[PDB]
């Protein structure tokens, strides 16, 4: 198994790629992409790390060197937006579209919830769009509702998973927090969670002084959804993640849902569950903005 990722130079590419060359399984390959020519020594860096993990670094225009044979490729590039963003996305996907055209592609370039539509118009104009291979990575989103109800409830960070659905906008994040397994939390408690999880990247804009945004739980939470999707791809079973895929449409064209992985993507699309009173009216408040964000992508390339 191949993982290529690209923007690697970037504060996300880094610890996205320091956390692969140490988790990834024994055998497989890691190949970093980035503009800056800072990037194939990173890899070389990374390639000092004694473990069982392949890693080559590349630089310039042409990303074809690093998608050979990539069987995931990340694409965390761009800042930290949809002016500068959406067309350093189009293009990294236009060559994705032509070099390894059946990979299963994760989104973590921002805002996810409009790059994903791009990512998708792109790859159909290509005759090659497959909506169980594209993927808007939310588990930031996740890995803060788990720290944010463990420290509320005592209880043991790693042992709390809570499912967020929705998009990955501020108001389109929706934690289910009647759906955590032994808590429960009160309605003011639900709501002044929801709104810290909703608004958690402004707690760390705030605190790094305008230094920048979240950048390396970020590549935590891109970190755990690259290996959950190896694992699936190498035959493990029930590896259910939350990711921002097209689906049924029952709410949008692209929300972010329960997903079993299999071995070419997503295997199944599981249902929300049951939903609170509060959750279902946070579900129905936010699907016009979540409808106007992925319109936006859309229009763009055509
Ligand atoms: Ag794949
Ligand atoms: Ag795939
Ligand atoms: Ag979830
Ligand atoms: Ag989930």
């Amino acid at each position: 198994m191949k993982v290529a990722v690209l923007g690697a130079a970037g504060g996300i590419g880094q610890a996205l790629a320091l956390l692969l060359k140490t988790q990834l399984p024994s055998g497989s390959e890691l190949s970093l992409y980035d503009i800056a020519p800072v990037t194939p020594g990173v890899a070389v860096d990374l390639s000092h790390i004694p473990t069982a993990v392949k890693i080559k670094g590349f630089s310039g225009e042409d990303a074809t060197p690093a998608l050979e044979g990539a069987d995931v490729v990340l694409i965390s590039a761009g800042v930290a937006l949809f002016n500068v963003n959406a067309g350093i996305v189009k293009n990294l996907v236009q060559q994705v579209a032509k070099t390894c055209p059946k990979a299963c592609i994760g989104i973590i370039t921002n805002p996810v919830n409009t790059t994903v539509a791009i990512a998708a118009e792109v790859l159909k104009k290509a005759g090659v769009y497959d909506k169980n291979k594209l993927f808007g990575v939310t588990t930031l989103d996740i890995i803060r509702s788990n720290t944010f109800v463990a420290e509320l409830k005592g209880k043991q960070p790693g042992e709390v998973e809570v499912p967020v659905i929705g998009g990955h906008s501020g108001v389109t994040i929706l934690p289910l927090l009647s759906q955590v397994p032994g808590v429960s939390f009160t309605e003011q408690e639900v709501a002044d969670l929801t709104k810290r999880i909703q608004n958690a990247g402004t707690e760390v804009v705030e605190a790094k002084a305008g230094g920048g945004s979240a950048t390396l739980s970020m590549g935590q939470a891109a970190a755990r959804f690259g290996l959950s999707l190896v694992r699936a791809l190498q035959g493990e079973q029930g590896v259910v993640e939350c990711a921002y895929v097209e689906g049924d449409g029952q709410y949008a064209r692209f929300f972010s849902q329960p997903l079993l992985l299999g071995k070419n993507g997503v295997e199944e699309r599981k249902s929300i569950g049951t939903l609170s009173a509060f959750e279902q009216n946070a579900l129905e408040g936010m699907l016009d903005t979540l409808k106007k964000d992925i319109a936006l992508g859309q229009e763009f390339v055509n």
